[PDB]
């Protein structure tokens, strides 16, 4: 832009690059995403009116000279950085619980407004010094596949809100164990890592799975591993909730609204994180 002074590049998605920038006139500090369709533009408008404390605010949309700029409120750190910074000691359970609860509130909100995120990952979950966490970089209707729902990997053409619950479940597990749950480095490796842990799905647990676009009868048949080995440091309420967020059948997978009512959140609080900026 010309009305902006780039302070530094802070990220890059599969459609654009994001910079920390300052409004040369107002002096406000923002996150500016630069991207190099009636559906999109209107899909974006909807995003602008999507206001919730757990959703990064989209301030302005500027279309000029073969470039599309999205101006967002700036947050100081993403969850990936915070997790790395917390790798030696781990994020305290109360904070993990607070973050999960808040993200579920944000998803409950977008989902009730028929908005799907589609690409949740630690890098697009942003945190501030007051203990909040917000959903950022919504996806429109080397890329990381670690948080991709199985139905996407199996070729489903129509995503449902369940894909976001799956991604969030993977992130929840990662915050707890301090290791990515399914770190695949290809679509098939991602799929098979999921199968090796949760068991190769079949018609019993996932009606219709064998008729999905990319399903092959030749997939290996792995037995489901004991769930207590998956996220050991997690108590039973947490494990129960996670298992519901990771159901194979999108229709059995717990909703964000239902997840918010899970016993795991009975004692939820809002701790302040120790952030090094
Ligand atoms: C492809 O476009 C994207 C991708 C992901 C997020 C956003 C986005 O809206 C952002 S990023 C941000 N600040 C920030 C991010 C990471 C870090 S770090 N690495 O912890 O030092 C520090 C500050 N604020 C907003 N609002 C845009």
């Amino acid at each position: 832009m010309e009305n902006f002074q780039k302070v530094e590049k802070i990220g890059e998605g599969t459609y654009g690059v994001v910079y920390k920038a300052r409004n040369k006139l107002t002096g406000e500090v923002v996150a500016l995403k630069k991207i190099r369709p009636s559906t999109a533009i209107r899909e974006i408008s909807l995003l602008k009116e999507l206001n919730h404390p757990n959703i990064v605010k989209l301030l302005d949309v500027i279309h000029t000279e073969n470039k599309l700029y999205l101006v967002f409120e700036f947050l100081h750190q993403d969850l990936k950085k915070f997790m790395d910074a917390s790798a030696l000691t781990g994020i305290p359970l109360p904070l993990i619980k607070s973050y999960l609860f808040q993200l579920l509130q944000g998803l409950a909100f977008c989902h009730s407004h028929r908005v799907l995120h589609r690409d949740l990952k630690p890098q697009n979950l942003l945190i501030n010094t007051e203990g909040a966490i917000k959903l950022a970089d919504f996806g429109l209707a080397v890329v990381t596949l670690w948080y991709r729902a199985p139905e996407i990997l199996l070729g489903c053409k129509y995503y449902s809100t369940a894909v976001d619950i799956w991604s969030l479940g993977c992130i929840f597990a990662e915050m707890v164990t301090r290791r990515a749950l399914f770190p695949g480095d290809s679509e098939i490796d991602q799929l098979f890592r999921i199968f090796r842990t949760l068991g190769t799905p079949d018609e019993v647990v996932w009606p219709g799975v064998t008729s999905m676009p990319d399903y092959k009868p030749s997939f290996p048949k792995w037995a489901r591993q004991d769930f207590s080995k998956v996220v050991p440091p997690l108590d039973e309420d947490g494990r129960s909730l996670l298992s519901q967020m990771l159901h194979y059948d999108p229709n059995k997978r717990i909703s964000a609204k239902a997840a918010l009512a899970h016993p795991f959140f009975q004692d939820v609080t809002k701790p302040v994180p120790h952030l090094r900026l």
